[PDB]
């Protein structure tokens, strides 16, 4: 398809590279980093963890990642140009609606949120200028009215511009097939959104099916197991109580029924959060010390480990994320 | 001295205050991510400060603008359109009915270090300072709504800064806010109980006010009527008519309180917080937007035999001795 827009602009498809397709620099509410940056001890101690941790992502051959922070979730879009031109890591922005949507969007219509969604996508964000290249749309428990809207005005902005949708489908219930149902309503193609937090279930014939209708399916939280910290409800809560390599073994056995194509694969990482429990980086660091570069260095050898071939992982890395992120009508 | 959105200003200089309004009700970061909603921020502008002029030309000097960060408060808008219109306006710090989960998930003291960022060091990166606590509590209250009197309480104790209250709902809930406040050491001096025009309970208005609360009589032009076929104003306005709002004025005065009473519109330029295009429903029952009380609420006082000097001391006296720091 087209070029992908980032915030230090339009790239290449050729120069998206190693991708990191869903991720967090900093997760929060719209204005809060603006208002209380020393909730994260600074501005400048936020921009220098997330530096920090992006150029080692990058050493471990990353070259993109997709912040799917929306505004509701506290994208700063002047936060990630920082970071992405610091850290010299491409990142694609984005626009949709997370779990904390305030007032001033559950009053909306579903044309008043396409036409949201249109000038984040086409126009760009704030006074920016930076353009979204990725709707996020977030649904917890069953489906409701709200949510049903939301999804229909990220699938008619995805028709009207090429850029695809990703979903967060919590905790795991397994929505993705009364997402799938009411994007194709829209007449939206299956190729143009990800299922994501797909590794929070382990039912196999869920995912299977999925993504045997074309659906990419985001298999996205890799790192995040409370396993050792049960003493700790929160952690628990947010990161769960499966391994690590269970949630890896879901991508060999997606490739071993036919479906590499698929597969898109992340770490849903933060270098700051004020949106749960304070100080919840801390736990995350604790289990993750290598932060956005747990795909690379640990979870692709893994699979190398049990004999998947390397051209398979390049193309799930590579190959995949760019025709996701690539503009296609 | 008191803070406005153009630094300090002298007690004397700050005249004729209306203690609550708004320039735009919407969410944190609302008007900077999608100002065409309000066709422009310069349509905004230009709209807000043609009411602040009107509002000026009636008298008006001051407004106290009680939006909080989750009710989008853009201190630049408001710096701005003070600086447009020659009307001081003060700022908020608190939380209103809407918080995001940034906020739900805090405790009593981080809510309180965020309150008293905002009105010890400034909002945001602009060193405006807030000059007021705002609290919201609709219906019954829960945890969360007495974690935030007791934060509100404490950073109104730690700055001299005074404490207003947003009441909806359940009967008589200024006195479940009073019951805290009062239980932190907070004197009922430094706290307005607001939209108490919202009751006929005069019995509870002067109980109150005997207390030494602050009696908010701030929602007279949202009164309505003859938009029965519009339900969406009477669950946002109301079925009353703004002269028996405005009755409760001349009755706590008569009761012997016109020191604790606080009159204002509760209005805005600009709303997305609720439907589409309620500004234009709005505007429609009341023309007059923020000169409502000095063009029709102070005349109608003043036809009931008020007198000039207890008009003054309502709308001038009262403002000063609540927003000082003390
Ligand atoms: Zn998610
Ligand atoms: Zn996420
Ligand atoms: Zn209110
Ligand atoms: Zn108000």
């Amino acid at each position: 398809g087209d070029r992908i827009n980032t915030v230090r602009g339009p790239i290449a498809i050729s120069e998206v590279g190693f991708t990191l397709t869903h991720e967090h620099i900093c997760g929060s509410s719209a204005g809060f980093l603006r208002a209380w940056p020393e909730f994260f001890g600074s501005r400048e101690a936020l921009v220098e963890k997330a530096v920090r941790g992006l150029r080692r992502a990058r050493a471990a051959g990353v070259r993109t990642i997709v912040d799917v922070t929306t505004f509701d979730l506290g994208r700063d879009v002047r936060l990630l140009a920082e970071v992405s031109r610091a850290a010299d890591v491409h990142i694609v922005a984005a626009t949709g609606v997370w779990l904390d949507p305030p007032l001033t969007i559950r009053m909306r219509s579903v044309v008043e949120l396409t036409q949201f969604f249109l000038r984040e996508i086409q126009y760009g964000i704030e006074d920016t200028g930076i353009r979204a290249g990725i709707i996020k749309v977030a649904i917890t428990g069953k489906m409701t009215p709200f949510h049903e809207l939301v999804l229909r005005a990220a699938a008619r902005a995805s028709l009207a511009t090429g850029v695809p949708v990703i979903t967060h489908t919590a905790g795991s219930q397994r929505g993705g097939e009364q997402q799938a149902a009411i994007f194709e309503s829209e007449g939206l193609s299956p190729s143009r959104v990800c299922i994501g937090h797909s590794d929070e279930t382990d039912d196999l014939s869920y995912l299977t099916a999925l993504a045997a209708r074309g659906y990419l399916i985001g298999l996205d939280r890799i790192p995040h197991s409370a396993i050792g910290l049960e003493d700790n409800a929160s952690a628990t809560a947010f990161m769960g109580s499966r391994s690590w390599q269970t949630r890896a073994l879901l991508i060999k056995a997606l490739i071993d029924q036919g479906y590499m194509k698929q597969i898109l694969v992340s770490n849903d990482w933060l270098f700051g959060i004020s949106s749960y429990v304070t100080n919840f980086t801390d736990v995350m660091d604790s289990v993750n010390p290598d932060g956005m570069a747990f795909i690379p260095l640990r979870v692709i050898p893994f699979l190398r480990e049990k004999g998947t071939p390397q051209e398979t992982l390049a193309g799930i890395t590579v190959t995949n994320p760019a025709r996701f992120l690539s503009p296609t009508l």
